[PDB]
Parts: structure tokens; sequence; C-alpha cells
């Protein structure tokens, strides 16, 4: 058997406007800054699953989460309102509702700074121990 075996990585994605994410939740695709794509491509080829948690800047909420469904630069799209973005990839959405930051206030991010999960950057890594508890919170809505 494999020395690495089955396993999943967790990441916080960020948006400049909820309108850019409306395309993502309808078309089933996403796009990030070119400097993140190498971490997500590596994670996608190594892992069983790559979890991508969504957050619009200034919203006070996590907009949902998806699983990475294809590799970056294999897919393309002209649909974006923001133009500072890189290439495109497919995403498989699991939950799509705006979860308040208050729900995850008992959770932290030791892979950032041991800060509260809301205090995470565009492409910031998340521990699986805090992240597996974050994803269950959509079931409380």
């Amino acid at each position: 058997g494999s020395s690495g075996s089955s396993g999943v990585r967790y990441f916080i994605m960020k948006s400049s406007n909820l309108r850019n994410l409306e395309i993502s939740q309808q078309k089933g695709i996403w796009s990030t800054t070119p400097s993140n794509e190498r971490k997500l491509n590596r994670a996608f080829w190594e892992s069983s699953i790559v979890y991508l948690v969504f957050s619009v800047q200034g919203s006070g909420h996590f907009q949902g989460f998806s699983r990475m469904s294809s590799e970056i630069g294999r897919e393309k799209s002209q649909d974006w309102g923001s133009a500072g973005l890189g290439g495109v990839f497919k995403v498989e959405w699991i939950r799509k509702e705006s979860l308040p930051f208050q729900f995850a206030h008992h959770l932290l991010n030791p892979w950032n700074d041991n800060k509260k999960v809301q205090i995470s950057r565009d492409g910031q890594e998340l521990e699986p121990q805090v992240g597996e508890q974050l994803l269950q919170l959509w079931e409380r809505l």
C-alpha cells in the first residue's frame, strides 16, 4: 500500500464581491491569484480531497465550502467581475449558505497564527482538526 495513503487538505479562499461568487456557485468554477495556484494544484494531485472554504471581504460570514474538482489552468472562464485573478478550475460545492463568523468563534487557525478562523488570508492553510469542525457548522443552520 501507499506510504502517504488517503487524506484531505483545507484552505480558506477569499472574494472581493459576492457577485464573483454567484458565478462560482452557478457555473461550478473558481479562480485565485497566480501565487496560490501551485499550492492548490499540488494539494489536488497529492490528496483524496482539497477543501475550499469561501468568504467575501467585509461579509461577516463564510459563504459555504467546496471540494477542488479539477486542476488549475486546465479550465478557463471570461465571467469574472474582478480582473486581478489567475486561471480557472472546477469546484464541487457541498454547502452554499452564508454561515456567520459567530458559529466558528470557538475554532482557531494554528497554521496561520492561532487566530480565530475568520482572521485568515486569501489561500491561507487550515489544520484538519479545526477544519473538520468548521465544515460541520453548516448543518447547524
